């Protein structure tokens, strides 16, 4: 797991999600679900 990605909400209905020093962001546009890292 390589944190360097821009997980940042793509769209204005994103959502990101904060884990062990990682971040996650999850979405109702699926092109949206990524991770950081
Ligand atoms: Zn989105």
């Amino acid at each position: 797991m390589k944190v360097r990605a821009s997980v940042k909400r793509i769209c204005d209905k994103c959502k990101v999600i904060r884990r062990h020093g990682r971040v996650y962001v999850i979405c109702e546009n699926p092109k949206h679900k990524q991770r950081q890292g």
